[PDB]
């Protein structure tokens, strides 16, 4: 699996897309003086983002552009574990490699903190990293939805909802911790500005609320019919 | 029909969407000092709460996320008098564990009333329950043209046009009554704050209105070919 | 035709139809003092309107829910002449309607004009009607194109490309109008408050526009099939 | 291919295309005294006037709207040379024009620059062409995924992604430059007004990005099964 091209092109793919996930989505939440952008417009800037890079790249590697889709992806069976290895790599590094260029192309004046998630509100970390597991549990069951095979006779728009499942928790998530769901996109300005204030909430929270939104797809929701030996053999790399 | 495992996923799925949308629709809702939700921004995160649950659980249990469109699609005999119980119970407990969830992440500062439905800009409870009855009439013709079967040659987008119907209504119903437009996210921050000042309007106006809309369509405007034989069966539970 | 069962529900799907987007349109337009609605506000009320309506009554009466669309689709030979007229009565009569039951619910403090169409930012008649003629042209481009049966190798997203057109359109034309783009949509409030200042603006305008946009689907840029007599057979009421 | 009626059709929706787009967007953008539009509310005029223009003009042109995205699409080897030259005149041809139109309607005190593209927030012109560069890779990533004739099993929503692409752009974009992202958009109205500082970012950035862009997915990403022959058959005007 590792020496196929396809797989190649798959890592460069997620690569991608977390750089420019990144790179769209900090650049639009950033503390412009002139117009200060709404919760709705950052809703936005995020929410098309994920919908525009899963149209753009869902067919090459699935358009994970999140660890924690990722691991849920990961914990369901639907990818192996090296496969899921090297998304997370591709993931983090991306991430970072789009906010160091964000950071390298705003003026001083404006980046700041360049966007990084920070408990907001007076939210405390208990608080904060319950809001992050229901963020990233809607993401998780409606990003399996929309890419179930089983529902081929109503393709729907997988793109558009999963995309808009990330502005539908970024509506929410703002006003706690600005809305993770992600810990490439909390890990990418933490990294470059320093600012790793109860960054475990961002990490914590996104990964156990996608492995519970995973199980309860894969397990007690939607139900496939795949046997343990198909499943052992999905994650231990085998075709 | 109760005795099958499909059928106990669906009220768990009911379950998961009313608490859910009452978790990501109320919490966005909330009067934020430091960035007050617009109208838009709150119609969005009720109305992209909708589409993704749609999205995500529409397989499973049909995505009521309503007693109203619940109660609609029992006139409508599409779903089954036990099965319309269920999920109504499952509707109300799920909505009253989202606002309880809600209310116990929020901070005291910011929940104040959790963004109950109430009468607003001086509104008199006649003119609100008129409204109520337009905002889900609208809402269970669009589910209802969504969800035909008999339009299989269009699929069109079930999930998104669901959505942003709610968020139609709430681009309207906002003004009046914060757009109650469900009996169960009407219900779950009334429970918990104990604010019932007019709550009548918020149960009897969707109900009607989804009543109304359920009466115009499968009777008035696309009449199915279901004999009086098959809509006794369908509604006393038989396969 | 007229006999036909099918046709009178298509004549109140058309009736209901610019019912509630005059309801749901105009109201979320008004001047709310406590949220006085944005410009992206009324555009998505009035786009996700059209959308909702299109998705819910598209199958029953084709959701004209405009007499400029049914101009157009009269012009382009894709309804009869006894289906434009009862179309645009049923459009003029369900829109003075909603916009009566909008009145009656709206607190007097609240109505003011109701929204009435009217020349803004210091904009003559001549400018007004220019951008009348382009908001609508677009319209009718991107209806007849959603509703082509050319294109059934791609149905895409009727409900919403329409819908949003209409929202494209309110993005630009509130600044000179309001935004008329329905002759119905004017009339309905203008009606109820006596309102008819440069009111020929909001009926030359669309008109025109929707009769140079069919011209240029259906004899420029796309042209069908049909022969002379299939055309005049269509019109003049013939199965 | 020239002599061929479709082909005249083709570069009249060109020219009706970015008419229509430099039309509603420039004028969503202008600086409106009572309504100041939002970025968010301006990326949606951006972002809505492609898709509807897709949505419309897609099967008859491609609805490319854009020398960027026609350059990439000829440097992917989708059109002919003698295409691609058709439709950048008619591109450029339409957005004077709409531009034009568009100055001729607007009254005196609001027209101002007319929505020219322009360093803001003290970006300079390093970083602000970084950012073209970017703003254009995900629209051309996007565009050709969305037209891909290999993903035939899931069609999706080629007019909304690729309409939402462009917002997604803006919503980043507006705060360096005014998201160019489209060479005729940027000339549009800087003939007209006489701004032209800077306005190389606006034609160096789109392109290139738009040459990464289609590099980026027809030789990395998801290479096609053309060979050399059929490459150089589709660019010289061979059918």
């Amino acid at each position: 699996e590792l020496r196929s091209i396809a797989f190649s092109r798959a890592v460069f793919a997620e690569f991608l897309a977390t750089l420019l996930f990144v790179f769209f989505g900090l650049g639009s939440a950033l503390n412009w003086p002139q117009a200060l952008p709404s919760v709705l417009q950052i809703a936005m800037a995020f929410g098309l983002g994920i919908g525009t890079l899963v149209q753009a790249l869902g067919h090459i590697s699935g358009a994970h552009i999140n660890p924690a889709v990722t691991v849920a992806c990961l914990v369901g069976c639907h990818v192996s574990v090296l496969r899921a290895a090297f998304y997370v790599a591709a993931q983090l590094l991306g991430a970072v490699a789009g906010a160091a260029l964000l950071h390298e192309i705003t003026p001083a004046d404006i980046r700041g903190d360049l966007a990084v998630n920070a408990l907001s509100n007076s939210t405390t970390a208990g608080q904060a990293v319950t809001v992050e597991l229901f963020l990233t549990l809607q993401l998780v069951l409606c990003i399996f939805a929309s890419t179930d095979e089983r529902r081929g006779e109503n393709p729907g728009t997988p793109a558009l909802s999963i995309g808009f499942s990330v502005a539908l928790g970024h509506l929410l998530g703002i006003h706690y911790t600005g809305c993770s769901m992600n810990p490439a996109r909390s890990l990418a300005p933490a990294v470059v500005t320093g600012k790793f204030d109860d960054h475990w909430v961002f990490w914590i929270g996104p990964l156990v609320g996608a492995i519970l939104g995973s199980l309860l797809y894969n397990y007690v929701l939607f139900p496939p019919a795949k046997s343990l030996s198909e499943r052992l053999a999905v994650l231990k790399g085998l075709e």
